[PDB]
């Protein structure tokens, strides 16, 4: 047990919930884990795997990201800030990828899932890139039920950090695709209160947030600190009661503990 793990434990204790953290520091490839091998509901953090799977498909179909997808009124789910504007028209797979990643659009995610042949298509991509832990079982919005003990739509912090590293800094995607994914993550609109709130402001980052039932509050980030090699950081948090409030501040605190421990 490390000092950083003990600080994370104190944060978790005060928070009332269950916290999962995985850091990879690419300076030396060392890792800090807190409940690194426990499962958590991914919620919208799963959008990174779906967008990446479509990017992979685009490696052998140069024009795939320009392919139109019909958006019908019946397609709209519970959170559709971009898709609602395009109902009775179309959006391209690039537009859907951007909407999913940068705005957390749930209708956009469902279109990415459909393009992959269903939730199992996303899981299959995960396996193809060496992630044996990730599982996507349902579409939006039910993938966010976040029931304690339920393995559906979960991963571990350790697995997600490894995967995010391979996707954004490694060779899981072609160079063009990797750059596109990073560009999208760095353009996220939803992340200023989560991991990135706990980081020195001179640092740059991209991230994908998620939230769901049981006060589930998540963020996964790739981070470029000032004067050192990139980090990958996953912070997952979930609470015992179905209607618990979101706690982005807990993710910020976790990130701050990690940052000061470097
Ligand atoms: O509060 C909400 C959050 C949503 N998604 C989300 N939370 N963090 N990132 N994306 C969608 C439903 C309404």
């Amino acid at each position: 047990t490390s000092a950083v793990q003990q600080k994370l434990a104190a944060l978790e204790k005060s928070s009332g919930g269950r916290l999962g953290v995985a850091l990879i520091d690419t300076a030396d490839n060392t890792q800090v884990l807190y409940r690194g091998d426990e499962r958590f509901p991914m919620c919208s953090t799963s959008k990174v795997m779906a967008a990446a799977a479509v990017l992979k498909q685009s490696e052998t179909q140069k024009q795939l990201l320009n392919q139109p997808v019909e958006i019908k009124p019946a397609d709209l789910v519970n959170y559709n800030p971009i898709a609602e504007k395009h109902v009775n028209g179309t959006m391209t797979l690039a537009e859907l990828s951007a909407a999913a990643l940068q705005y957390s659009d749930n209708t956009a995610m469902n279109k990415l899932i459909a393009q992959l042949g269903g939730p199992g298509g996303v899981t299959a991509f995960a396996r193809a890139i060496g992630d044996e832990t990730f599982r996507l079982d349902r579409t939006e919005p039910t993938l966010n039920t976040a029931i304690p003990g339920d393995p559906r739509d979960t991963t571990t912090p350790r697995a997600m950090a490894q995967t995010l590293r391979q996707l954004t800094l490694g060779h899981a995607l072609g160079e063009t695709q990797r750059a596109q994914l990073v560009t999208w993550l760095k353009g996220n609109t939803t992340g200023a209160a989560s991991i990135r709130a706990g980081l020195p402001t001179s640092w740059t980052a991209g991230d994908k947030t998620g939230s769901g039932d049981y006060g589930t509050t998540n963020d996964i980030a790739v981070i470029w600190p000032q004067g050192r090699a990139p980090l990958v950081l996953v912070t997952y948090f979930t609470q015992p009661q179905q209607n618990a409030e979101s706690r982005r501040d807990v993710l910020a605190s976790a990130a701050r503990i990690i940052a000061e421990g470097l």
